[PDB]
């Protein structure tokens, strides 16, 4: 079911934040754990500000904390070119359960089309469940993101869900999960921007997963 889908997604979340080696944790969305000490997280928290490779990347796992210099953390591209979410090893975060049979194939995308979702997701930890209007694929999505001095850039991936529903700062890095029960209620992708009224996440296929 969706919601059995979603306990599985919940565990694995956990929240990532960066800061300065002896400064404080800027806590700014959620990253999710694949399999042994690898992460999903979207790209987007952390590479378009100063210096990200002298910062401190923190990973609070139910309140227990797991910190690593940027520069001690594996990225790892799901494909060619910028798809904003990255694959990311962390050697200190605990083994996570494998999930990764629990996202969509590439082959089934289609049965996914036009069925309604749910983000599953935190705001900083707290769980929350938001429904997605029935979903389509954008071969290319594009969406601003704020970066800590107020300004934007634009960014764009290839193959992104949009769905229908109101996202709220934070809940980045949290997976789609399809209604469809045929598909096993598959993971979708992970969320990337909100606003609108639209909801956007990237496409994550079991496919991808074979990048390491
Ligand atoms: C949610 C995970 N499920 C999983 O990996 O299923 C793989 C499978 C299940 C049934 C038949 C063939 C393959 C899990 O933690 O098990």
């Amino acid at each position: 079911s969706t919601l059995e889908i979603a306990g599985l997604v919940r565990k694995n979340l956990v929240q990532f934040g960066v800061g300065e080696k002896n400064g404080s944790v800027r806590w700014v969305m959620n990253a999710l754990g694949v399999k042994d000490d690898w992460l999903l997280v979207p790209s987007h928290a952390y590479k378009f500000e100063k210096d990200y490779e002298m910062m401190e990347f923190y990973f609070n796992r139910g309140g227990t904390y797991y910190s690593i210099s940027a520069g001690n953390v594996v990225i790892q591209s799901l494909d060619v070119g910028f798809q904003d979410v990255v694959l990311m090893k962390v050697p200190t975060i605990p083994k996570f359960r494998d999930i990764t049979q629990h996202f969509i194939k590439k082959g089934d995308v289609p049965r996914a089309l036009n069925r309604l979702a749910t983000l599953v997701t935190t705001v900083n930890g707290t769980p929350m469940l938001i429904s997605e209007g029935p979903l389509k694929m954008e071969e290319k999505a594009t969406y601003v993101h704020k970066k800590n001095d107020g300004t934007t850039v634009d960014l764009t991936v290839d193959q992104a869900w949009r769905g229908k529903g109101e996202g709220l700062p934070g809940m980045c890095g949290g997976a789609l999960v399809s209604s469809n029960q045929s598909i096993q209620n598959a993971i979708l992708g992970i969320h990337v921007a909100g606003g609108n009224s639209i909801l956007v996440a990237k496409l994550v296929t079991q496919e991808m997963f074979q990048n390491i």
